[PDB]
């Protein structure tokens, strides 16, 4: 459980994706510090040009690194599933456009926390904001409420993500999410609470490949 996260942990992210038949792969490397709720990673599209904007993949590309304060450590489902891990599944519906469906496993493989994802995207517009590459390279802060899913011995959450469009409007992405443990040990089913998230997206001046440098802070709150 929580003892796996007392220091900095190396992270590996692997994604295989297919959006309107455009196949692509992403690999990410970095580290996570759950006491700061900090993540730092660099992602590379290993198959060439990424056919979707990098900010639409952030939520898909490790909530076990959220900073849970001490009065709330009994509600940290994500860390209590470790080392065996959990499955994280989402449908992400982009207003006036297509949707993603994602399945991931998050678990320890030795010293490394691994997020392995399959993503499918369906019914996108070739001239819309996603396949047309019309989103700003940023991602603003969002809050997501976590509720226990007693039936599946896990949690669920749904929340909207507001992507800035380059013409000054906003593109909504409606997230529904379901997490279930991989093992069968005891897990902490939480009271209702939320996670607050901030992101900073940048570029490596030396990196010639399509890529994203990412800093993220995730902190838990909402219980008193």
């Amino acid at each position: 459980g929580e003892e796996l996260f007392t220091g900095v942990v190396p992270i590996l992210v692997e994604l295989d994706g297919d959006v309107n038949g455009h196949k692509f792969s992403v690999r990410g490397e970095g580290e996570g510090d759950a006491t700061n709720g900090k993540l730092t990673l660099k992602f590379i599209c290993t198959t060439g040009k990424l056919p979707v904007p990098w900010p639409t993949l952030v939520t898909t590309l490790v909530l076990c690194f959220a900073r849970y304060p001490d009065h709330m450590k009994q509600h940290d489902f994500f860390k209590s599933a470790m080392p065996e891990g959990y499955v994280q599944e989402r449908t992400i519906s982009f207003k006036d456009d297509g949707y993603y469906k994602t399945r991931a496993e998050v678990k320890f493989e030795g010293d490394t926390l691994v997020n392995r994802i399959e993503l499918k995207g369906i019914d996108f517009k070739e001239d819309g904001n996603i396949l047309g590459h019309k989103l700003e390279y940023n991602l603003n802060s969002h809050n997501a409420y976590i509720t226990a899913d007693k039936q599946k011995n896990g949690i669920k959450s749904n929340f909207k993500i507001r992507h800035n469009v380059e013409d000054g409007s906003v593109q909504l992405a409606d997230h529904y999410q379901q997490n279930t443990p991989i093992g069968d040990g005891p897990v902490l089913l939480p009271d209702n609470h939320y996670l607050s998230t901030q992101n900073a997206l940048s570029k490596d001046p030396n990196e010639k490949r399509d890529h994203m440098v990412l800093l993220e802070f995730v902190t838990a709150a909402g219980i008193t």
